[PDB]
């Protein structure tokens, strides 16, 4: 679980949205496991607009945060699951790092900001959700 607080926007995956969430949509996007949704209270963080591509992630299932080196965001084939068919996920970061399923919504962050959120992963891999490219996140 883990959810991103910027400005009057609540950014989630979209897998993991409530019923609050889509009643207060403001955008989703099946393709990315995104979901934004608007918020009364001022959120508490600030989005990264660069090209890093290394940063540390928050891992609950180990209570720790990792270093990673990770890819640039690009279509990656994910297999079906309960939440999804098998398809090709967008805007994907893959890294060399430990996670589970309920890891998902875990912070990616560089010097700059949030990066995005995990949201896939593999034997030794970790998955993220690019969030940099949404302009509009920061109006
Ligand atoms: C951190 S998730 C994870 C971690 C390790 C392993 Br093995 C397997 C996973 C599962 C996984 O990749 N997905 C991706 C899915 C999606 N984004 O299409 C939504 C959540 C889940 C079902
Ligand atoms: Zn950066």
């Amino acid at each position: 679980s883990g959810a991103i607080y910027v400005g009057n926007y609540r950014v989630v995956n979209r897998h993991l949205a409530t019923h609050n969430d889509w009643a207060n949509l403001v955008w989703e996007d099946s393709s990315r496991d995104l979901l934004v949704s608007s918020t009364t209270a001022q959120g508490c963080d600030t989005i990264a607009r660069c090209d890093c591509q290394t940063g540390v992630y928050y891992c609950s299932s180990r209570r720790k945060h990792y270093p990673v080196s990770f890819s640039k965001p690009s279509l990656i084939f994910v297999e079906a699951s309960e939440y999804y068919p098998a398809r090709y996920q967008s805007h994907l970061m893959l890294a060399v790092g430990h996670s589970e399923p309920g890891d998902c919504g875990g912070i990616l962050r560089c010097q700059h900001g949030v990066v995005g959120i995990v949201s896939t992963g593999g034997n030794g891999l970790v998955g993220f959700a690019d969030v940099r490219d949404l302009l509009w996140l920061d109006e």
